[PDB]
């Protein structure tokens, strides 16, 4: 690849697996019905208070998302046409999402007639015909609770509990709901939010939406950890306390002459001490291009990276010429853990430093030595055939960089270290000592 | 306002939504008894070993807290009345914690007197006459479980059975419950532990818990969402397993001179290449007083911020000076991800780089135009009444800024790198080129 | 101690608790069989097609993981032998994992020898004879549920609506489960994933794992919450759906002439201004080494400070003469939080700014006056037996230290800000001097 790969192994940074890079693009529309009210015509015999103390506190939660929505909702109209006027302050992601959901009313209309259908509703999945030809799907929360544990029961025990157990699941419902459709959902305009958060109105059971839905593909796990799967919200109802939620199920689209490289850190050893190189593990590679991504936001799997948008940050100069040969520019950390890597296989090729670990051959009985003028030793089946690290035995492949490889020697980086206090200490002493430069 | 919203804009820092500073205050104090284990004497046909076995690993997991309360307990007199020899260490929260465990075992003590009344319990919540005027709650955990899942089955399935399905709910219980009274509860004697971790002691009914409390509030969502509603462990009893916590429900007071500015980062051009400004997006101003604020442990809505303490945090000179005008002090850094923002709205106006997309108008079908030398267009309807973006058309309004901000120019910051293995080899970078002057 | 505790203090950084450094060893290993579908063969008449979809969406979850296991099976011989030319990537943690892993791999084979037992468990927890004397647990997941609720109603409801509830549970089951053994284990050759996120196939019953197992010791909870108990998958089956797994039961090594320090950081005044020290609250101490440890990876108790691993970090030299003494090196940080802690008791002693909170002693009646050059007053029983701090009064001991603390002054260190944007700014702005200076 474009990275000097053999001058980076001998400062750890060893070759890891290359992975393609994947962001989801392209995403299909489905339209289904969450029902926020179990059906509890068949416990109502003494459900008490509790329904209209239920369906109190649930106004208060779905009214300031369903006055956000119609924010959005009253100010489009049709030349999508938007009056910039009236929105006043807003973010072209929410803008986009406004003309989503704009385009989403036009289905919203449709299934909106089948209120009473809606109402009536007595099972956890039920299908509707909204049209001659489409079908939307109505899932209720806590339908098969009461169905299977609240119905067969309310002859055998006081329903005295009943009531209390009723109270009960549907405050436990709403602990669960508050985190994600409470206050913090400041902004129901947006596609950004995962199917897995709107699950939550049906109890987290993000699996039972998707597979009703009939969503298959092969890269459908891909799709759900990679938060690329989102719902949004186009409709909000406070009489029948019902919300419309449209499902975007994009493709993984490969971006092309692009992968991602992952450097394996291996502690080295330099002026009779332990140090470990401070350089980003994953590196993106677009063309010939070379930038940091972000890959805590990423799924990382044994053969791509699969994010939900291009996670790709800036690289210095500094860090770019490390990559690319010149290892005096790459910062160096020291090393005080004892649990830090000290050897690792790339190629069927063992990079160990053999002065903090036991370096000793199978095949000819003598221990490996490094010399103190040696950060790294490279051991391959030309040095030996069977290396023997401890309890472990590995039987080693040939080399394809330089056969000089342990002979020639190169040059390390400047000490640096990555502590938070450390970094300002850091700054405070060259602040002193630019004082007096300048 | 005091920022210069002007020259903000230009380098692609759009006014977002202005937002009051709220902190909560004041706490009104109730107590509430939280009994860990369940009454199981209508299945204790088959309990078996269980109930034992489930009271020993309880007594350890309880010990420690007891412990740790008695601690301050024993060094607190009437002479509030504290001795610190004995306290030895301390920090100021805890010797107000200690202060107000003073002030709750009064109270406590009144509660302590039902002991047996709370050990007859058989509901999931139970009212007790603490007093002649004064009411407690007690809430058990597993009780509605037992009760409408065990006591129904008792005769239909092995019993034994019965047993293994109470093990499993209780050993369940324990492992939700272990995360947050676990040895991770450590400093017992503090009024920084949220309602919702409190409830995990029963079985995460926050919800349950605050409305059995009463507690009817505008803002009870708000003070839910920022943590602000707390609770404290002020006595653990080991014969019969429960605990007494006083829920501390605060009010939100909106801060005097004090708002909340939010800026909306879009990209600009500069130098044939594209650029973002780092800043923080969120800019807390007290008076005349310019200073950071930490957002993300605070409660963001549309119309203020809600914070369960001040989070202010200091700011400098150089970002100061950049917010009040010196445009040459933001630091800027290049964008190579596709997807960050490149247009936003703000009061009926839009800010676009029409440079990375295409900006056209539809009352005179030409396209807008940028030139090279301009970091961002500002598009009111005095230059065209309808701007198309694509997919989204919007109707813009008149601007209140200067008439000639698309003709006057200014200047743009330095560029930075925010990554961190960026940030160590600028430093190590700077210390060379230091060192080497000096 | 080796740090300069009466001079940290001085500015703000009063000692506190002094822990022992325990760090995981020595791991005992025990075999346990997850069944990851339930035995319905109880609710069969009306199971449907869900048995088989889940059966099919459950065999593309474990696939993978079945894949992975089998590249490390294949390539491991008796001759621990590993082929390191077919194995071609692996870090030294992926071999040692391999190495576990063939370990474990004799005992799967015996334990495999059972399949026909362990496909015909029929509740939760079942013991099952390995051989003569071993004995190996199978935990059936769901298993529970349907014998506790869908048996007892087969016939009271339209058992129809027990195919639903069947499937939901399942699906529910599934969603929980595909955040831990999904596409995000990559990398199930490894002993690094605790017995915590292992228990999410068994519904997150890790208790019952454990407890079931036996495992009996004083610091089960400490090695619990320090995530030191782990497994480690060996063997999965796509033909009973089950999987084999390996839990590691360590035991707490307390480390030799090491303790973990604990600063408390109290606001200090300077310059007519209130200041904060920004030096780590938390340091190791090995024999006379000082270096900085990463205690959020790590569990904190009040007598010693738990680790799964050593999370020792390097310290500036900067830093370390801060905390050895020279306080000129210490970076300190303006204070603009109304919520900052302002005293603190160490030893019987109070360290407070009396310039921002009243201090009044009881004794005499007279307020407690600081003046403008002192940073702290240290208020023991000598200047007065018991001081008074709003509602909070204290009885003090006797400073160990010296007698003219609080006529002996000190140096302040140079001023700092901790903000993300603050340190860009600052490097940039140094920078920009560095290059006029050059
Ligand atoms: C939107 O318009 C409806 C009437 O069509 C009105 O009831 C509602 O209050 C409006 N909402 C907003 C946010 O303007
Ligand atoms: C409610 O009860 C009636 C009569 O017992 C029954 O026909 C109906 O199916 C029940 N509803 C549900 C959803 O099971
Ligand atoms: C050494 O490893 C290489 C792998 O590159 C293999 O082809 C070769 O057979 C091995 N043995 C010898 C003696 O080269
Ligand atoms: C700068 O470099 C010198 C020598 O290279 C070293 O002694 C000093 O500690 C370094 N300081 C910083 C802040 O990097
Ligand atoms: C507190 O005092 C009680 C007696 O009142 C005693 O049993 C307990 O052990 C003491 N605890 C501590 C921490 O001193
Ligand atoms: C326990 O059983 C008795 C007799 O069957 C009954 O009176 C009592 O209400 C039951 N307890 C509860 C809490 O239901
Ligand atoms: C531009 O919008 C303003 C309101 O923001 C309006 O008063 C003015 O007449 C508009 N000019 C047009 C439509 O040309
Ligand atoms: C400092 O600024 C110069 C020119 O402004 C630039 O070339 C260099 O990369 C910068 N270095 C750092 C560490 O900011
Ligand atoms: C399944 O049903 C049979 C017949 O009713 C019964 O003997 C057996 O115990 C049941 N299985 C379980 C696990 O209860
Ligand atoms: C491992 O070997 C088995 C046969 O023993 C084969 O079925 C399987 O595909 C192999 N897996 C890998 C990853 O080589
Ligand atoms: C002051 O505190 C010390 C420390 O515990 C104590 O020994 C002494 O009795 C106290 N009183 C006096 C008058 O020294
Ligand atoms: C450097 O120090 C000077 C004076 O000591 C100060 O004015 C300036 O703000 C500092 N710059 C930093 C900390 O970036």
């Amino acid at each position: 690849g474009i990275l000097h790969y053999e001058k980076l192994s001998k400062i750890g940074l060893v070759k890891g697996i290359t992975r393609k890079y994947k962001i989801k693009s392209n995403p299909l529309t489905k339209d289904i019905v969450i029902k926020m009210i179990p059906n509890v015509s068949n416990v109502s015999k003494c459900t008490g208070t509790v329904m209209e103390n239920y369906k109190s506190r649930l106004t208060g939660i779905l009214s300031p998302i369903k006055g956000a929505i119609e924010l959005y909702n009253n100010n489009t109209h049709d030349c999508v046409c938007m009056a910039g006027i009236a929105i006043g302050i807003a973010t072209a992601a929410q803008i986009t999402a406004g003309v989503a959901l704009y385009e989403a009313m036009k289905n919203a209309d449709n299934i909106n007639k089948l209120k009473s259908s809606i109402e009536s509703t007595n099972e956890a999945v039920v299908k509707l015909q909204e049209t001659a030809e489409k079908t939307v799907y109505v899932f209720t929360a806590l339908q098969d609770y009461i169905n299977t544990n609240l119905v067969p029961t309310i002859d055998q025990i006081p329903c005295k509990q009943t009531e209390l157990a009723l109270d009960l699941a549907l405050s436990k419902y709403l602990s669960d709901l508050l985190f994600v459709f409470g206050p913090n959902l400041q902004d129901p305009v947006s596609n950004s939010m995962t199917i897995q958060a709107i699950s939550q109105a049906f109890g987290g059971n993000y699996e039972t939406l998707l597979r009703t839905l009939g969503y298959a593909t092969e890269d459908f796990d891909d799709l759900l950890e990679s938060d690329s799967i989102a719902g949004q919200i186009v409709y909000v109802d406070l009489s029948s306390y019902y919300i419309i939620v449209r499902v975007y199920f994009p493709i993984l689209t490969e971006i092309q002459q692009a992968y991602v490289q992952e450097l394996l850190p291996v502690s080295f050893n330099n002026d009779n001490s332990e140090w470990i190189s401070i350089v980003p593990n994953f590196v993106l590679i677009r063309n010939t291009l070379i930038s940091n991504i972000e890959v805590k936001y990423c799924l990382i799997t044994k053969k791509s990276v699969i994010c939900n948008q291009d996670y790709a940050t800036p690289m210095t100069a500094s860090v770019r010429e490390c990559l690319t040969g010149s290892t005096d520019k790459c910062p160096r950390e020291l090393v005080v853990s004892s649990h830090v890597p000290r050897f690792a296989l790339s190629g069927g090729v063992l990079f160990a430093n053999c002065i903090s670990v036991t370096c000793q051959c199978q095949t000819t009985g003598r221990a490996i030595s490094q010399s103190g003028e040696q950060t790294l030793l490279m051991i391959d089946n030309t040095t030996c055939t069977t290396v023997v690290l401890g309890n472990i035995i590995i039987s080693l492949g040939k080399y394809l960089g330089s056969i000089n490889y342990n002979s020639e020697s190169i040059a390390v980086g400047p000490p640096v270290y990555t502590d938070k206090v450390d970094i300002s200490s850091q700054i405070s002493s060259m602040n002193q000592s630019l004082q007096q430069s300048k």
